[PDB]
Order: C-alpha cells, then structure tokens, then sequence
C-alpha cells in the first residue's frame, strides 16, 4: 500500500528445480519458518524456505504496478482461488491451522504480494513486471501461430477454468474433428466442447495439441519430442483454447505458483497462532514468526499426519529442524539451566545448609512431581495437543522445554530466572480465620508502615499455619525456617523488593493482594533472587554476584554497585572477603598462578576478588560449596556450546556428548594442565593421594566456580569451550 513493505526471499523447491519470489508484507514477523508441503492437491511434494530482505519502499504508482502481475496470478491459479492473497487465507478451514482447536479473529491481516525473481540476490525491478504483465496481455491463440518450438511451453484453457497444461507437441495425427472414444461411446472433440463447456470451435480442421494437464503432471519430467514416456494422462485439445503462456511462465514458474496460496496459508496460520496462545504461553521474547514456531514446538507434542502438521505443510526450525526436535533440545537444555539457577539461588537462600541438604532441596523443587505441577498450574496441559501416538512424554519436560526456550529467546536467563521466580513460589502452593493481631499487622505491612513487631507475628503465624510457598513442601518448610534467622528490620526490604518483582512481571499492582500468604511468597521472590551468598561452614560469606558482570543489567531489581538496600548486602560480603588477611604462602601463590593459566580474557580490576575465591577452592574441607556450583554451571556451559555447535543433533547424542566431558577423570586431567604448582599444592593438602584421584577433578569444578563467581559468567564459559569443550567425544 505505502512504504511499508517488508522483503522476504522465497523459494520454492521440488524434484525438478528452485522458484524465486520477493514476497512483500505490510507487516513485521521477523523471520518466516520455511516448511515442506506434501504429495496432493494435483501438486507434489515441495517445501519453501523464507530469509529475510530489504524494506523496499513503494510509490503509489509501483504499488499499482504490483496489482497488475497479481491479477495475473490469481488468474493462472484459477476460480478455485479468490483474487486475494489475504482472502485466500482467511477462508482456511479451521483443521489446516497448526492450532484448529484455538482458532482466533486476529485484529489485522497481513497483506501479501508476491514478485518474480531470477536469483536470490537479483534486485527489485518494478519495470520487469510492465514487461511481464504485457507479455501476458499480448498473449496469441495456439490458433494464431513447429512441434518443437512449443514442446515444454506452458499454456492454460481461458474459456476451460483456465486450467494448465504443457505443451508435448502438435498431433497432426488428428485435428479437432477428429474422434475419440469412451466405454460404449464414441465423439468427436469439436462436438464435445459443444456440448460439454458449450463451446463453438471456429477452427475445427486445426491440428490437435497433445499436452499433459498439470495435475497429472505431478512430479513426472518431460519426455524428448516424442520418443511420451508415460502418455495415459495425455490429453489433446483445439489450438484456439489454447493460450501460449509466454517463456517466463515457464513449469517450475507455473506450479511453482500452486504453492502461494499456501504461503499465504502460512502467513494466516502464523498470525492466528500468535494472537490466540501468545498470552497463553510463557512468553520467550519472540515474536511474528519465530514466536509462533516457538509455541508449536512447544504445543504440538506430536508429529504432523501425513499430509503435514498444518495442513500439507510442515515448518521447520533453522537447520530444517522439526518442531519435535527442537523440543527435545530445548528441554535437555531448560533442564541444565533451571538446575544451575536452583543450584545457586538455593545455596544463598541457605548459606548455612549442607550440600547433601541442598541437593536435595534442589530436586524437592526440579523433581518432575513438582514440575508436572507448575506445569498443570500455568494451565499448559489443556493448550497441548497431539494425537496420543507419541510414550514416555511427561508434562514435566514442557517446564524445562519453555525454560530451555526462555534462555534462547531475547530475553535469556534473565527471562528464565523471572519465569522460574514466579512459577516456583506463589500463593496458590498452600491451603487455606485469623486473630486480628495478624490482620492488622497484614495491611500495614501493605503499605510499609510495618516494622519488625508486625513482620515476626506475620513469620510466626504462618510459621504454626504450616504455609507453604513452594511448589515443595521441605522446600516451603526449611524457607520459613531461615526466615527466623533473619532479622525483622530486614524484612521490609525483602518486601518491597518481592512486591517489585510481582509488578514488573504484570502479576500484581504496586501493592499486593493484603493477604499473609501473599505477603510471605513476595518476601520468597525477594529472598530468592536477593540473598548475597553462603558459608563454607568450619573462611568468610562468599557472595554471589556474576550477574553484576552481565552486559545488560537490570537495577529495577538488582541494582548498582555504585547503592540500594539489597546490592549494598553483596557488596558488604566483596569487601570483606577482601578484607580478610591473605595468609599467603602457597595457596596464594597456586591461586596466582591459575589467575594468568586461564588462556581467557576476563574483565579488568576482578582479579584481586578472584585469587581469594581459588585459595579456597583449593583449600580442603572449604571448596565443598563451590565445586556444587561449578558442577552445576558446566553442566549449563556444555550443553549450551554443544547445542549452538550441533543444530541439528538431538538429546542422546548432545546427552552422551557433554557427559563424556563431565567425568572426574577427563576434568582431573584438566587440573593437572596447570604448571605443577598447583598440583603440588593438592598432594600438599592431602597425603598420599593419586593421579586418579577424585580430588583433582573436583577442585576443577571448584575452579570453574571461582571464576564465574569473580569473572562473571560469559568468562567461565570461554573457560568451558576452550578447556573442557575440546574434550567432548564424538558419537561417531
Ligand atoms: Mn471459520
Ligand atoms: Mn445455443
Ligand atoms: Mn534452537
Ligand atoms: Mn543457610
Ligand atoms: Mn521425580
Ligand atoms: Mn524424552
Ligand atoms: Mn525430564
Ligand atoms: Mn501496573
Ligand atoms: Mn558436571
Ligand atoms: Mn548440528
Ligand atoms: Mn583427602
Ligand atoms: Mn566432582
């Protein structure tokens, strides 16, 4: 219509050749997800893939021009197909949706306008089309103008529904007169016209055309001048129905034409599905097209039928990866990075707890009967569909699917994280009068003029209420416990930053609900993502804060370090650990070495912060929390290097891949790398100990903790892909 006009490269594809189209949306739906088209409809098998162009702007007067080769289209397509693209799909029925059971009324509807185009890189010419469309008006009757010469050539029966054919040759074996015959029947061809479409021939005495009807034609190639391979399907007809296409609608042209309404199709089922479940799925930060692959992937659980999964089409992700696979590698993925986040969050909600404790809270929370909970909650099952032909599904995998897609999208962890903060607490995870002590002291808190006599009564009655904010029970439990432990006067600011969390993510006002279950989940929230760090029990509090490293920060929340009531905590525990007196002797001087060994760039001045965390990885009985972290992250990391390395592998084999690289032993090898130095100070720290040692590959954990910890995370993950990536095994 206007400018507004966005490219896209099409090309669609079959046993005999690639057809190019510049195709020109009104809309923005970042990239289109190709897709194949299946064996049907008088067309064959086919698939179309979709890149990105130019925002081409129009004049008015070239978007007049356009109209004209459209025209054209919708005419060589036939009656069977309104002259409209944006018509054409939105008469769809409802079974060829990828979602036919959520079929929505979009507001808008894309407009589509498809060009030719000789190359994939060929630029717009918007005079080739005048050429084109005029080609077309001054198109002759076979009648007008050798067998040759028109072998090949397209041309369609204007007066006959415009159908197609190609033209095999002229059959001067016969002309129109002549006769040809049925089961207890025998015509001539220029009566048949005559009394069938009611057609008069005017030059009956014409040498038939012998052509196959492109239906028939199917997939099958095109004999030599006669040598008719396979000519059952072969029909003839008068040369003055004939219209010669000119040579640019050549076949591939030609049917290749067959698959845009289909195209279109897609562009409708894309826009419905997004407009239909995007406020129904957790949303990845994506949109237009890819938002729409993403919640297929994510809902359909089972595979197209035959024909295809929206109807004879089938999309595909990058690679030409179904939307099964991705699934697949996207929850084996969402499984490691909502293990690492519970690993660490976990360890600062309780700085105090012992590993063994913390990994089984960890599990109490990333154990599939919990998971299969969220995921009944988020009101997932009902939007999944499949037709149960699939056997070990779990919803519990669409939990871990959706985190492993959050992570992908543009919103990334810190998307992971706000799904998982929200999902894992809520006050929908316990039961449920009260005294008025509590009530009282419930809405003061609502408005911040609660002080620690109110937040106490408010801890310790839904301290003998048995509430419960987790989607665990010992979870829930051993939080409140810690609650205790923590000073009313610091409460407020677990609060405000709990009931801040509730808001950015539009699940809450600026205030809560008024409730002491909402009250308790919003300090959950806060305690979750804001706890500074943990002990390493009997040697200071290590705090946590690799997230301050990340390009992007986000101080709604977080903060700055230069400072906020929670980012004033962390800081307080970074200084004091660098406050503590190095007793440098060996430990400081192996953890100086590994400092300059990491063959990575981390950022500046995080050096001095980073030496103390590796004396204490190496130190004996203190490197225990650490290396919990550190096996966690790696884990991640893999996973994470492996799934960009191999787009189109799947579970097992990124599975056995990344675990191939995790074992003490490969890990261990790893820790011996570094100058002696640090070996000696192992065997320093533990007598007769060997090679094969446990210890070895545990410190490397511990290591890698170390740096993520001072470095940030991106830092340890080059740490990853250049130390320990390297050793992952092929498969093969
Ligand atoms: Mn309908
Ligand atoms: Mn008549
Ligand atoms: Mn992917
Ligand atoms: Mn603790
Ligand atoms: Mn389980
Ligand atoms: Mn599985
Ligand atoms: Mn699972
Ligand atoms: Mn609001
Ligand atoms: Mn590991
Ligand atoms: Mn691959
Ligand atoms: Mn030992
Ligand atoms: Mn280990």
């Amino acid at each position: 219509g206007a400018m507004h006009a966005l490219g896209h490269c099409c090309t669609v594809v079959t046993t005999r050749g690639p057809s190019h189209w510049l195709l020109l949306l009104d809309t923005h739906l970042g990239t289109l997800p190709g897709f194949k088209v299946s064996a049907g409809r008088g067309l064959p098998a086919a698939e179309v893939y979709f890149e990105a162009g130019p925002r081409v702007s129009l004049s008015r007067t070239d978007a007049t021009i356009v109209a004209v080769y459209q025209s054209i289209l919708f005419q060589l397509l036939g009656p069977t197909f309104p002259a409209s693209w944006t018509e054409i799909g939105a008469t769809m029925p409802h079974n060829e949706y990828t979602f036919p059971r959520f079929i929505s009324n979009p507001p808008q509807f894309a407009t589509l306008a498809f060009l030719p185009l000789l190359s994939p890189t060929s630029p717009l010419d918007l005079r080739a089309l005048m050429v084109t469309a005029q080609l077309m008006c001054d198109a002759k009757r076979l009648s007008d103008e050798l067998s040759a010469s028109l072998h090949g050539r397209m041309v369609a029966t204007p007066e006959i529904s415009w159908s197609l054919y190609v033209v095999l040759g002229i059959d001067s074996t016969q002309t129109s007169l002549s006769y040809f015959t049925r089961a207890n029947e025998s015509i001539t061809y220029m009566r048949y016209y005559a009394t069938a479409h009611n057609i008069h021939l005017r030059a009956a005495d014409l040498p038939l055309v012998a052509a196959v009807r492109l239906d028939d034609l199917k997939d099958h190639q095109i004999p030599a001048p006669g040598s008719d391979d396979l000519a059952p399907k072969l029909r003839f007809l008068p040369p003055e129905l004939c219209l010669l296409l000119p040579d640019e609608f050549d076949l591939i042209r030609v049917q290749a034409l067959q698959f845009l309404p289909e195209i279109a199709k897609h562009i409708c089922d894309i826009q419905n599905t997004i407009c239909a479940l995007d406020k129904s799925f957790p949303d990845c930060g994506r949109i237009g097209g890819e938002r729409y692959f993403a919640i297929t992937a994510g809902l359909r659980l089972d595979q197209g039928r035959g024909r295809g999964l929206a109807g004879w089409r089938t999309p595909f992700g990058p690679f030409g990866v179904s939307h099964t696979d991705v699934f697949q590698r996207l929850e084996l993925l969402g499984d490691a990075v909502l293990g690492f986040i519970v690993t660490a969050r976990l360890l600062c909600l309780f700085p105090d707890a012992s590993v063994g404790t913390l990994v089984e809270l960890k599990m109490e929370l990333v154990r599939n009967e919990a998971l299969n909970y969220l995921v009944q909650t988020l009101g997932l099952p009902q939007l999944a569909e499949f037709s149960n032909n699939l056997k070990s599904k779990t919803w519990a995998d669409m939990y871990e699917e959706i985190v492993g897609s959050i992570f992908t999208g543009p919103n990334g962890i810190y998307g992971c994280e706000e799904f998982l903060a929200k999902t894992l607490m809520s006050p929908e995870h316990s039961k449920t009068a009260c005294p008025d002590a509590v009530t009282k002291a419930s809405k003061r808190v609502c408005m911040g003029e609660a002080g620690a006599h109110e937040f106490r009564s408010l801890v310790d009655y839904a301290c003998e209420q048995g509430i419960s904010v987790f989607c665990s029970s010992r979870v829930s439990t051993m939080f409140l416990e810690r609650l205790r432990d923590i000073p009313a006067e610091d409460m407020l600011d677990w609060y405000r930053l709990g009931i801040q969390f509730s808001h950015r993510s539009g699940l809450s006002g600026p205030g809560g609900v008024v409730s002491v279950i909402d009250i308790m989940t919003h300090l959950a929230r806060g305690l979750w993502l804001g706890s500074p760090g943990f002990y390493v029990e009997q040697p200071p509090t290590i705090p946590v804060l690799y997230i301050y490293h990340r390009s992007v920060q986000c101080p709604v929340l977080y903060g700055s370090l230069t400072t906020g009531p929670v980012a004033s905590k962390v800081l307080a525990l970074y200084e004091k650990i660098l406050a503590y007196e190095s007793s440098g002797g060996s430990k400081h001087i192996a953890a100086q070495t590994v400092s300059r060994s990491l063959a990575v760039p981390i950022p500046s001045g995080t050096i001095p912060f980073l030496i103390r965390l590796l004396q204490i990885a190496l130190t004996p009985h203190v490197y225990q929390k650490l290396e919990l972290l550190g096996d966690a992250f790696l884990k991640c990391s893999l996973a994470l290097h492996l799934h960009a390395l191999h787009p189109t592998l799947t579970e097992g084999a990124l599975t056995r891949m990344r675990q191939s690289a995790e074992t003490n032993s490969v890990l261990g090898r790893l820790t011996k790398r570094f100058p002696s130095v640090v070996s000696e100070v192992i065997i320093e720290s533990h007598p007769k100990i060997q090679p094969d040692s446990k210890v070895y590959g545990d410190t490397f954990e511990a290591i890698l903790a170390a740096i993520l910890l001072a470095c940030g995370e991106e830092a340890a993950g080059a740490f990853v892909r250049e130390h320990v990536l390297p050793q992952v095994v092929a498969d093969a």
